[PDB]
This record gives C-alpha cells, structure tokens and sequence, in this order.
C-alpha cells in the first residue's frame, strides 16, 4: 500500500486514519482539486478502484510531475536515476536544479521530483537545501516507489489551475476532498468559503483549528487542533 510519493510538511498520508472512515456513501467520482502530494488521492485509488479520479493544482511545476510520472514513467524514473547516479554532492545538485528556468513538460517533472526530495520540507522557498533531505529522503527506495506509483495513477485525470473548476464540474455522486494551504501571493480563504458555499457536491475541508476558520465555516459541519469541514453529516 504505498502512502507518498511527495514530501509535503501539509502532506495527510497520516490523517488517512481520520479521513478514510469518513468518506460519503456511494460516491463514483473523487476530486482533489488543491492536490500537491495526493495522500488522500493515492489512498481512494487504492481502497475503491471504480472510482473516478480527478486531481488538480495551481502548481504548474507540480502537475507537469504527476502528468509525467501518469504518461512517461519509464523515462522520468530513468532521468532521475541518472542524475542522482551523476550528482554526488547535493549542494552542487541544487544549485544546478535551481538555476534552471523554463522548460517542457518532462524537464520540469525531473526537477520537481528532485528539489522535492533534496529540499527542507519539499519546497526552495520554505527552507531551500536539505543535505540530511539529500542523504535520507533522495533515496533508491524513494525513486523504487514511482513506478508502483505510476501504476496507481495510470487512469486520472490531471489539471492544472484553479480549484473553482473542479468545485463546478457537473457530476454525479462527486466527493471532492481539499486540503487548502494553511490559514494565515497567499492563498484567498475569502474567495475559497464563497465558491465551496456554492458547491452542488459533497465536499471535506481540512484546516488547523482557528477561531477565523470556525467563523469563515460557521455555515458548514465543523469536527475536531485538526478540523474536519463537511456539508455532510459524519
Ligand atoms: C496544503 S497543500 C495540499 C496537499 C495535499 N493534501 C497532500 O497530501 O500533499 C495546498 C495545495 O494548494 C495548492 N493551491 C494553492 N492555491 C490553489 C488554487 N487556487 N487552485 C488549486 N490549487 C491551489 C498548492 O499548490 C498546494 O499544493
């Protein structure tokens, strides 16, 4: 049962416990419009294989990822394992990784992928290089885990953008699960409270307990410093 293929200090594979049992009935199609890591996405595919999986993130760098490991596995493993093999020293491997800019698709997959596992918690911006990320989380074990997977994903649909699209999308039976970065350009809690109001599907929210969280939710279902928000009785 793989949990992660990303590091993500926001990353649920350890609120699956909470999450999984909490699901609606009957739901036939899944979304994670804010995915980053997809725990939650990994682990739906993994536990009711006829649903119908949609993920997406505004992280272009990020979706180029999970598109390349969904439609060019083999060659994005190989690029990998390639550089790790060529890069013995990580700080050389950063600064490499780091002074790129642009790119196709698979360019920025492999990137992505590596500043991932080099990086303080997943992230340049939130902590830059990692040498302990280089030597214990850039691992053989790490990259052995892609091709399972690649296997796991081989049938979502992957977008890039907004998480409105996947709040309106016409569906039947749709459970969206969304994972919002935390309370505090930074993301707009405004914007997102006045489009999941409207949302004609059965959404999950998780957010860190706030007294302006509890206020903005005020007119959804609140569970319990994690919270769970619903528009459906748990
Ligand atoms: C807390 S993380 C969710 C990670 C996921 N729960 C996991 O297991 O790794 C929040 C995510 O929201 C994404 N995001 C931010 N603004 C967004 C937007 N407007 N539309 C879609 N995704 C967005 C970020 O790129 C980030 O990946």
């Amino acid at each position: 049962m793989l949990k992660n293929v990303l590091r993500y200090p926001g990353g649920k594979s350890k609120a699956l416990k909470y999450i999984l049992p909490n699901l609606p009935v009957g739901f036939r199609e899944y979304r994670e419009p804010m995915v980053g890591g997809g725990a939650v996405a990994l682990a739906v595919k993994q536990l009711y294989t006829n649903v119908k999986i949609k993920i997406n993130d505004l992280n272009y760098d990020l979706i180029c990822f999970w598109k390349q490991l969904r439609d060019n596995p083999v060659q994005l493993i190989e690029e990998v394992s390639k550089i790790k093999e060529n890069y013995k020293d990580g700080r050389k491997l950063y600064e490499f990784l780091t002074s790129q800019n642009g790119g196709g698709e698979f360019e920025r997959a492999v990137r992505f992928y590596i500043l991932n596992r080099i990086t303080f918690s997943g992230t340049v911006d939130s902590g830059g290089y990692s040498q302990q990320s280089f030597e214990n989380r850039f691992t053989w074990s790490a990259i052995n885990k892609l091709k399972q997977a690649a296997e796991i994903i081989k049938d979502f649909e992957i977008s890039h953008g907004d998480y409105e699209k996947l709040l309106f999308e016409p569906g039947n039976e749709v459970f969206i699960f969304l994972d919002p970065p935390y309370y505090s350009l930074s993301f707009d809690h405004e914007r997102f409270a006045f489009n999941i109001k409207k949302c004609p599907h059965l959404w999950m929210i998780t957010y860190d307990d706030s007294p302006e969280v509890r206020k903005l939710f005020k007119f959804a279902n609140i569970y319990e410093k994690e919270l769970f928000i619903t528009n459906y009785k748990l």
